[PDB]
């Protein structure tokens, strides 16, 4: 006779992270750069969401429950209970989630067709270049132990990270944000990684971040946005 | 009084690779895995195109002419003279180009909304995971010289490439192609990299490709497609 309250029990992940608020988009994440892309996007757009902390210390991302949503065992992942065609939408890959969320409520992507593809292009540059290469530098600089006495791998990823920063620097010359005047999913994808490179990864001296003044300008603007500050702390570490 | 024949002289890349056929999509590429994603897509869809060989031996990708189209200095890149909103569309990033081409002629992406996002998700998995990690294995196994006597980096990327192959293997269980029955841009993005991993990169023993029978099935089907065979040889090495 009438609708039941939202139930997401068809998704096995909900056995491990039950939905207190099944009417809200469910976010299964950790505040690493790829995770915060999505929480930042949610905070910017104001879409309600229910965050769930996927803990690496207990290998939560390797559970069958998590893997039932993302078989790649990586955060972030979402289930939007009110997805396209009136059905729940499971989705992983931060870059894909950014495009989905931009489309869902018509925010933070250009609304003209060419501009849309340009946005997707810069998100792809981030996904294929920035994230993987900055991540490898982080490994070889910060995490790799003394058994990796050879610093050739580190140096390879220093050179590549500098090259990528140079691409961003030239792109930002004469632009507020990656796509010009309008802040977008391209910025949301990219600046969490710049932040991590020179913050958590302690690679700012290796890449000489001061050599990229436009990047420094845009990064400083990015981290000061109130929605960014909220997204960087979501899900809450406790 | 009437239309001029297509002129693409507004794009500086055309100084280096002039368009003999300016009415056709222009492809600036090399038959590496990222390049062949795009030539394969063009051959599958039958869209006319004019290929231009961007030679690495002469550093063509580092020229101002190439970089005016792709400031990241990487192949592939395109200019579609008849783009959205009736204007030429410059575009780089293989994954972005795949989405664009699928949209342009309504082929090789699901036409339902959720299916579209699922396609984009698997293209993102390829762009962020498969390409970068298989590529790093290729470097440390095939290209890295004797000065990299430490095989720890190689072994890191062997483990990660095996993990990624396992994701593909489980996904392909009970499916023809990555999205199920329908061959799509997800397959076009992914199988050129599987091919390269076990072909050019000579990493098939390291990853033990025989451990992934669904991947082997789909790879064998992929490489036999006539449009794939054509795309793998475009642009022509001479
Ligand atoms: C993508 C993404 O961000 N995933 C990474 C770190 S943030 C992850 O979930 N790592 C878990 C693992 O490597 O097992
Ligand atoms: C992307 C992509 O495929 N680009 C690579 C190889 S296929 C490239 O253009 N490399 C040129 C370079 O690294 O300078």
């Amino acid at each position: 006779y009438f609708q039941s309250m939202t139930d997401l029990s068809a998704f096995p992940i909900t056995k491990k992270w039950p939905a207190a608020h099944p009417e809200r988009l469910q976010l299964y994440s950790l505040p690493t750069p790829n995770g915060v892309k999505v929480s930042i996007m949610l905070e910017e757009t104001g879409l309600p969401y229910e965050p769930h902390l996927v803990r690496f210390d207990t290998n939560d991302q390797l559970t069958p429950e998590f893997m039932s949503l993302n078989p790649n065992n990586k955060i972030p992942a979402i289930i939007d209970p009110n997805g396209p065609d009136g059905k729940p939408l499971p989705l992983f890959e931060s870059g894909a989630i950014l495009i989905y969320l931009a489309d869902k409520t018509g925010q933070l992507i250009p609304q003209d067709a060419a501009g849309r593809y340009e946005a997707i292009q810069w998100v792809m540059f981030q996904m294929g270049g920035i994230g993987p290469m900055f991540g490898q530098l982080g490994f070889f600089h910060k995490f790799a132990g003394k058994e990796y006495e050879d610093k050739r791998p580190r140096d390879r990823y220093v050179a590549e990270s500098k090259r990528l920063l140079g691409v961003l620097e030239q792109r930002l010359e004469g632009r507020e944000w990656i796509l010009g005047d309008q802040y977008s999913i391209a910025d949301i994808a990219t600046f969490p990684w710049v932040r991590n490179l020179i913050g958590f990864y302690e690679a700012g001296e290796l890449v000489a971040i001061q050599d990229f003044p436009n990047v420094q300008r845009a990064l400083a603007a990015f981290v000061a946005r109130p929605a960014v500050v909220r997204g960087l702390d979501s899900p809450k570490r406790g």
